[PDB]
DNA sequence: ATTATGACGCT
DNA sequence: AGCGTCATA
């Protein structure tokens, strides 16, 4: 009891940016704003592949990786905006710049981690403690939490989606005790408020809406996050866990949506998040190794110590094409046409990234899929990245790489190439 | 024939 | 180092 860690020592946000990459292509286009659209890349091949879609257009049921005419047979009035093409691939540069647009915002109001293209993990422990001074024993307005749910609420002794918002949020409040500063449930509170104020700022300087989710730790805040999209924040107390996690299935948690997750399940022979905790940590660990188990069983009690890592920039600078089918590439000056294509479009990446952020990268990683390996990656080869020059950094990788080629004729490649990737890494301050 | 990424774990 | 896992638009 009284020595037991409840993991309530931090605040921690994970902001979503909602639909990203069609709001930024709603913002650019007007005529596209408040109607069922997508992004999609390509075209020739079934009208593309979506990797974007509005709420509007969700409810037709159009979902990400829904080829653009399959989704035009359940949204025939679907709107579609295309991914730029340079050098003959996919360019994704809109989109960076526009995340880069969200997280300066966000680095106003505390060190963050930046985990996608469109989201960020906040620290806002410290935050917190600043505004509780400020507010010297306070209550909180519900004024203050206009978009905020409290996630198991309302409960116990109106039939509208935002009656029901405030009806929990005023539970919530009403029970507060605003008197302690070092009450977790209203440290929480207070992160919310911060939260909205960094949504607020988001929306107005950029346009783009998101979502949030305020809790004790990164995964019960990007769970948060995800409960109430779009345009809404959730705060998932400590108190709510067990709740929550009852009827929570084991893939929805963070790490857990692959392999690692269906085998807990399997071995274990439960469904949910919350029937963890009839296990023992020696137990966890037996089937999932030391580390996996330790964090298993203080997640499924809604603990968790990882760190929102200070890290506003990606770590790697990579330029990827996959050339399915019949497309796959069967000839050296193929290879090598595309090699350069990729090796210029990073040489332009990375010479942005050099003025914008004082670092040079220092390694150039080289991979290949080969046509038959069910794998992604077939072979990954390393070699030094000395200039930030396209023709050398293409000639390169294809040194690294020509070996690969079976083919008795160096003309010829064998078995074809489904996959180049050149990826920058190792950054050193400059 | 989802594609284009990007972080971190294992040995 | 090279490979695998898990994640996001
Ligand atoms: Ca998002
Ligand atoms: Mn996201
Ligand atoms: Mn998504």
């Amino acid at each position: 009891g009284p020595h037991m860690a409840t993991g309530q020592d931090r605040v921690v946000a994970l902001v979503d940016m909602d639909c990203f990459f069609v709001q930024v292509e709603q913002r650019q286009n007007p005529h596209l704003r408040n109607k069922p659209c997508a992004v999609v890349q390509y075209k020739s091949w079934k009208g593309g592949g979506i990797i974007a879609v509005s709420y509007e257009a969700r409810a037709f049921g159009v979902t990400r990786s829904m080829w653009a005419d399959d989704a035009k047979k359940l949204c025939p009035d679907l709107l579609l905006a295309q991914v730029r093409e340079s050098r003959g691939k996919a360019n994704l540069t809109k989109y960076r710049e526009a995340s880069v647009e969200v997280m300066e915002i966000m680095s106003r109001f505390a060190v963050i981690e930046r985990a996608s293209i469109d989201e960020a993990y906040v620290d806002l422990t410290s935050a917190v403690q600043e505004r509780l001074q400020k507010l010297q024993g306070q209550p909180i307005s519900a004024d203050l939490l206009p978009s905020t749910y409290i996630e198991g609420l309302p409960q116990g002794p109106t039939v509208q989606k935002e009656g029901m918002r405030k009806q929990g949020l005023f539970q919530w409040l009403d029970s507060l005790q605003i008197d302690n500063l070092t009450s977790p449930d209203l440290q929480l509170t207070v992160g919310a408020v911060i939260v909205e104020e960094m949504r607020a700022a988001i929306e107005r300087e950029t346009g783009f809406q998101c979502s949030a989710g305020i809790s004790h730790n990164k995964v019960l805040a990007k769970l948060a996050c995800g409960l109430n999209k779009p345009n809404r924040q959730t705060l998932v107390s400590h108190g709510s866990v067990p709740q929550l996690f009852s009827q929570m299935p084991i893939r929805k948690i963070r790490s857990l949506g692959g392999k690692l997750g269906a085998s807990v399940i399997e071995i274990l022979g439960i469904e949910y998040m919350g029937e963890l905790t009839q296990f023992t940590e020696s137990q966890l660990q037996s089937h999932f190794g030391e580390k996996n188990g330790s964090w298993l069983y203080a997640m499924c009690r809604g603990i968790e110590h990882d760190p929102v890592k200070p890290r506003q920039l990606p770590k790697t600078i990579g330029c990827s094409k996959n050339f399915p089918g019949k497309t796959a590439l069967a000839t050296r000056e193929q290879v090598q046409w595309w090699l350069l294509q990729l090796a210029q479009e990073l040489e332009e990446r990375l010479t942005k990234d050099r003025n914008d952020n004082d670092r040079v990268a220092t390694q150039l990683v080289v991979s290949i899929r080969v046509q038959g390996d069910k794998r992604l990656s077939s072979l990954r080869r390393c070699c030094a990245l000395t200039r930030y020059d396209a023709h050398k950094m293409s000639h390169d990788a294809f040194t690294v790489i020509k070996n690969c080629n079976t083919s008795g004729i160096q003309t010829e490649w064998s078995p074809p190439l489904t996959m180049l990737f050149l990826c920058a890494t190792k950054f050193s301050a400059s």
